[PDB]
């Protein structure tokens, strides 16, 4: 049908039409007759597969041959969402799936549909980890994806009442076609244990063994015939387990607990011995795995050649001990020359500001479950706090706060400090924040070795997220420029120079009415709900987060309410609000924020006086593939976080390369954002970083707004009073009470700005032609934020590594 | 090479070629330079299995259109083995897979040896259970058989120093490519809550739900194209179980505990929830299938014409009051109509003798688990004995011995009395056995309903037990009355006509000395043990129980070494004696038979006066796959449990097959069988029932025999004083104490004519000629213990249905 689908050769359909027949009977044992629309995804997700295999087998066989460096991203998300139309876009298989199943009488849309999510992140993080193995991918690179193969993702949101409930993601009850068990590459994993010192150095004795066993599932690159993989750990028992004999069996799901479930946490830490089991264990298999491909190429000093460990975060920061175990204890390796080889092996992402995020791991634990590395991070402490010593003596208290044993009731390893001293790289994930690191919270570490700290400013697959989500807008684009821009997307900057084009501005401004249709419909069918698709789409999708200030929506939207029933009769921009997230199971305030949300729409939506004008709608389970369908739909994208919250967002840069307009503050990428497009074609507004230090010194006295601004002051009384809960009228008595007394986010200080600002995108709005013109302007600058540009700059910066668009043999 | 194994067409082996190297690609995405055995072994399988797959299709198809009454075999116990080359055998596929992976330069019978069993069962009625199913679908019966798919099965046995060892047999770690997964058929077993009285009858409420997800596998029927279907049930929680989040997404593993780990308890009764849990779950989701089966066809007058549930023994016996209350409580059929159907649809098949075998549930248990069953039960015991009463007035204490309820400190429900009462038929397992059961333990329900008493003597299938263990053997029988004898096994009679035929008798012993040099072989190689192939191969294979007397066994090979060492010099005939089994893991006295057998082994195996004339192995991991390989191997058959204690017995029935002479009591099967071949032709010893009886009457006093058995009286003293056991020379003193005072089985009873009978046995096999002419007269008469004619009994005697040769199209 679209020319960025590919084509659909009379010979391609015949065979994907065969092939799929192929599989309903031999592969799923079931004939036409009582065949459901499930088995025909599986059918059609079989023959997509069957095109990977080749290309899988002979890229492995490529790097066997070549011997390039490898690079192993770890992180314990990737968030990988669906699969089957992501491998149709990177083979350029869509068109021919497309027809083939158009003639075998299915619509492949409806099959598309039947597939589970990969839930196996909880938002940005992960989501970063799968738009990376994508783009390196993409870029060529001989690169690893390694992670846990949780039974359990990310949990499926319901609503009841108002209130999240959460229910298990049972993601792999019908099967999972991507990927391949290898039983045979199971690795053995240890834990408590004790140390004895021998002659021969130290020993880790009488360990409990829980095996490794890995799922390869393949990750295409964008039509250059490469096909890397992403390898997941699932915990499996040792046979010889607990061996009264009944008991012993069902004991092993103690030991298969470990890959059981993804804990859900979004920037929050909980020090649950449980995580750090899963931290081990993909760590453990891992580092084994990495050294038995590195031995099939005694001599480590080629190992950092070889070898880029990526750590996300802190999540796989026992790498670097357990490297340094590794050489030390079993290679013999002198601590010195193993040092050296992990500090240039190990790199460290950071993607965290807040302190309450921040993994401080007790010492006792470590004590209990990992004996020896708590020795080796002792020792990393003492030859680290001695370079600390020499460069700076005398300054006592430097030492204390560069410590990575952290003294107080209980004794804490601050596992970020062991990720600057044991990595040749530091980054945060925009300028903005790896600013901030190096200006407050790692000061000290910049100091000392100023070499390490880098920026790499986050990015999203403009595959996913522009030609696999939104077709239509791919498609007029490409009619103007060409294909290339979809593994180059600098080239949508050649857009500027239709910003002035009628057909282009009535192109991009239909594409978002057929999108906004298409959501409307979705609403209804899927959850009985009723929007006017000619109302601005206003959309926050997020995680609920006291950061991310939520709540400020919450008080533009009944700012708009009040403003309404105060001038009934009076024009305003219609709007639809849709506020999407999942609350963390155990932080209450979120879960409260949703409440909020559904108790403001259960008044707006049912005021006669409002009519259609405004509408408030809480989305339901927002996960990747929701993202998929709302964020093409979307008008104004909202990025809120206070300024210095949020270290980079990335659904941010979603909407921009999806025809959204932003309001925000000036947070995170946002800045870059506005950089890239132009401040004039930005709704910024908000306290700057700079503003709310100056507000902390003097004090935040949220009274102060509340006294001063009435429109405000009338909100704080409604929720008090129970307008908004009217058979529980103190249901909300802990978020005034919080906004009055304890906010860390200082809603009240970008409540007039917010609302001011909100006023000036409605303005634009009654002015289709330069509505669109400004979001042609956004679409056309958001080049910059392709993760193809961020993994381009990991390879060159820290991997070493020079990325290619060179495509393999097909 | 050999006919019985079918063609190697041209087309076939190029055919079978091209899918093998396909699967190995695309299925388990090897290339051939990685692959190991394994992955070849896959590819097989694979390729194989897609042959089964148009005919299992075709098969489900023509039983929808035909509409023939369906048989439901429920079973807690499948012992399948193996199933690829069971699969090539009934396919006539043999050949050309040779054929095929001879060319791609493998070796078939190394692949068949990479796959594990399928070992869902503890012993003989597992197995009995397993050869069922394979007579059913080559009798063309539209036949179910309905289980569990237990994670774990009968545990690997390991010896260690002398002791077993159990570890977990983990038989799904690589995948188990004959299963398919239906989770589309997936349904809710409850559990726990309690009874509401209403207008409207009793309600089951606030019940726990666990699903039950069906896994079916193809049984093919011999060359007919007849697949039938083995489903069974893995429990998987709800989505909502248990919904602090964490541990709530932990705590489904309680549920799916129900389907975790078979129960390895051979011939003995354990009171545990989990095991109850079991048997409901199994019942309630196979009849939720039966029904919803037989509704795609309100009036259930038809059920029993289009249903029959066979029950292996009492395991599913809560199938009768789960039908009633399907059928009262839900479909609102009066009870009395509910209770004819429920008669004529239900039979019952015992296969115990032993009291302590039996089950007995405390009511308390069903009280809290299964409220609802047990007011039914309660109902059936009411009107059950309301007609025992009328036809026998005045005798209370019948009244007493047929309750379904037992009084006690704990009362209890017996299982065996609840399907008499709810079954139209009760059969036994072998004539006498059928006998014992009308005679003693059922006496009071043989009198009021002496037709529903029958006898189905039990059988093998000689497709597994012939053709498949022993190509050799069936092939010089082909060679002279034709194939057809496989599927009509009555035909081996004309086999009498040979008995004076020289080439024949030649040829028999060939393959004799063929399969015994090719076991001696497999010791060495996988478990670095000599044997002398020239000796008698002495074998007894079983579980490990004191009612099947190893311990004889261990009495007459100690014997034979005092003997021997008594005269040196003196000619005796060489033995191995081989003796195989597992032991419950709770039951000491079995764990103590084999340290026995062990310590006799390092005894007798390194006396140097002894050389090769005699040694005692014990074979480790005994499973159907060890059998398929000892059995064809054996001389000497020793079936010896104490008359009355073997229900039936059917490795008995493996070894007259397969060219062994039988040492046996007129116990079980073994009684048939010297009917059939003749008691000339075999070797018969020991008390007949009546004498065991005799015994009982007057008190057995192991001492008389002690007293006037000097030989005996020696072995005694050497077990005592810690001649087979040095370094604790009292190890032993709980065998003696029970041979001596607490034998139930009156070991000492028969240990004179056992010994005098080994004596005619080593006689016979001096005569080489006269050996092999005796094996000719006992496979020739084996013909009746088929399990094809097994189950044309039962079809035609309880099913109401006519078994059928007739093959389905191709
Ligand atoms: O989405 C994120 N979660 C966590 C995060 C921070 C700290 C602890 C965690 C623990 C579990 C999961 C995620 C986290 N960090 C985040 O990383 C994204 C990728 O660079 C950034 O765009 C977000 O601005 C940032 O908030
Ligand atoms: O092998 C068997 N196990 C049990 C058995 C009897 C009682 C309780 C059980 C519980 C679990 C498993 C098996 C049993 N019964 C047996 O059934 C076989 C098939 O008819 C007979 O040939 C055996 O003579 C008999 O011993
Ligand atoms: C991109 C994405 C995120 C991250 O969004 P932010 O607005 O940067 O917090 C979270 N969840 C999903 C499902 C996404 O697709
Ligand atoms: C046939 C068989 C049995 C039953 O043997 P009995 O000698 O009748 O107890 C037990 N186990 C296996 C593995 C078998 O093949």
């Amino acid at each position: 049908q679209i020319s960025v689908r590919g084509l659909a050769g009379v010979e391609n359909v015949t065979e994907l039409k065969k092939n799929f027949n192929r599989h309903l009977h031999f592969t799923l044992v079931k004939d036409r007759n009582v065949a459901t629309p499930r088995d025909y995804y599986f059918a059609l997700a079989h023959t997509v597969r069957d095109h990977l295999v080749g290309r899988w087998i002979r890229t492995q066989q490529h790097y066997y041959e070549k011997d390039p460096k490898r690079i192993y991203y770890l992180s314990l998300e990737f968030y990988m969402g669906r699969t089957l139309q992501n491998t149709m876009v990177n083979l350029a298989l869509e068109n021919a799936c497309d027809e083939a199943t158009y003639q075998l009488g299915l619509d492949m849309e409806e099959l598309e549909e039947i597939e589970e999510d990969a839930g196996l992140g909880n938002g940005g993080l992960g989501r970063l980890a799968a738009c990376f193995l994508d783009s390196m991918a993409t870029l060529g690179l001989a690169a690893y994806g390694y992670g846990i193969r949780y039974e359990f993702g990310i949990f499926n949101q319901k609503i009841c009442g108002g209130w999240q409930m959460e229910e298990a993601d049972d993601w792999l009850r019908y099967g999972n076609p991507w990927e391949k068990a290898r039983p045979e590459f199971t690795l053995p994993v240890h834990f408590y244990g004790r140390v004895e010192h021998t002659s021969q150095g130290a020993k880790w004795v009488d360990t409990q063994v829980v095996l490794a066993m890995p799922y390869d599932t393949p990750v295409p690159g964008y039509r250059n015939n490469v096909v890397n993989t992403m390898r997941l750990w699932s915990a499996k028992a040792p046979n010889d387990f607990n061996l009264g004999y009944i008991q012993a069996v069902l004991d092993r799901n103690l030991a298969e607990n470990i890959s059981r479930v993804l804990y859900p946490n979004d920037n929050f830490f909980e020090g649950k011995e449980l995580r750090l089991k899963q931290e081990y264990f993909v760590v453990a298999a891992t580092l084994q795995d990495i050294i038995r491909r590195f031995k099939s190429s005694t001599n480590f000093d080629a190992f950092p050649d070889k070898v880029a460990i990526q750590l996300n975060d802190t999540h796989p920061s026992l790498a670097i001990p357990e490297l340094m175990r590794v050489l030390v204890d079993l290679e013999r390796l002198d601590w010195d020359k193993a040092w050296e080889v992990t500090v240039k092996t190990c790199a460290y992402t950071n993607h965290t500001v807040l302190p309450e995020a921040l993994e401080r791991w007790p010492v006792h634990l470590l004590e209990t479950l990992l004996p020896r590395h708590l020795q080796i991070i002792y020792e990393i402490n003492q030859r680290f706090l001695n370079r600390v010593a020499a460069a700076f003596p005398g300054d006592v208290d430097r030492l204390r706060r560069m410590s990575l044993v952290e003294e107080g009731a209980v004794k804490r390893i601050n596992m970020a400090h062991l990720c600057i001293a044991g990595s040749h790289a530091v980054n945060g994930v925009a300028r903005i924040h790896s600013e901030i690191l190096k200006k407050t919270i790692f000061k000290d570490f910049y100091e000392l070795e100023p070499h390490k700290f880098q920026n790499k400013t986050n990015g999203i697959t403009p595959r996913r997220w522009l030609v696999l989500c939104n077709p239509g807008l791919a498609e007029i684009i490409a009619e103007r420029i060409g294909e290339e821009y979809i593994s180059d997307l600098d080239q949508l900057r050649k857009l500027l120079s239709y910003v002035d084009d009628e057909a282009f501005i009535r192109d991009v401004a239909k594409v978002k009415q057929e999108n906004k249709l298409k959501f409307a419909a979705y609403l209804e069918r899927e959850y009985k709900v009723h929007i006017n698709p000619n109302s601005l789409f206003d959309v926050q999708v997020k995680r609920i987060h006291e950061y991310k200030r939520q709540l400020l929506n919450c008080l533009h939207v009944i700012t708009l309410y009040n403003r309404i029933k105060k001038e009934p009769n009076k024009f305003v921009v219609p709007r639809t609000v849709m506020i999407g997230g999942k609350a963390a199971p155990g932080y209450h305030m979120a879960k409260m924020i949703i409440k909020l949300i559904t108790a403001i729409g259960d008044v707006v939506n049912h005021d006669p006086v409002v009519g259609d004008r405004l509408r408030v709608i809480f989305l339901e389970n927002y996960r990747v593939s929701l993202a998929e369908k709302v964020i093409p739909a979307a008008d104004l994208s909202e990025q809120i976080s206070t300024a210095g919250t949020e270290a980079s967002g990335t659904g941010n840069m979603k909407f921009m390369l999806n025809g959204a307009l932003t309001i925000g503050t000036m947070d995170g990428a946002n800045v870059e954002m506005a950089e890239e497009a132009g401040e004039e074609n930005f709704f910024i507004f908000g306290m700057r970083v700079e503003d709310v230090d100056r507000l902390d010194q003097r004090g935040y006295n949220a009274q102060e707004y509340y006294d001063r601004i009435p429109e405000l002051r009338q909100i704080i009384e409604q929720l008090s009073s129970g307008f908004f809960s009217p058979k529980q009228p103190d249901l909300f008595k802990d978020i005034v009470n919080m906004l009055m007394h304890h906010d860390r986010f200082k809603v009240f200080a970008d409540y007039e700005e917010y609302v001011k600002c909100q006023e000036r995108v409605s303005a634009l709005y009654k002015n289709p032609r330069e509505w669109t013109r400004m979001v042609i302007r956004n679409i056309a600058t958001s080049g910059k934020f392709s993760s193809d540009r961020t993994i381009a700059q990991y390879a060159r910066e820290i991997w070493g590594v020079e990325p290619s668009r060179q495509r393999l043999p097909a």
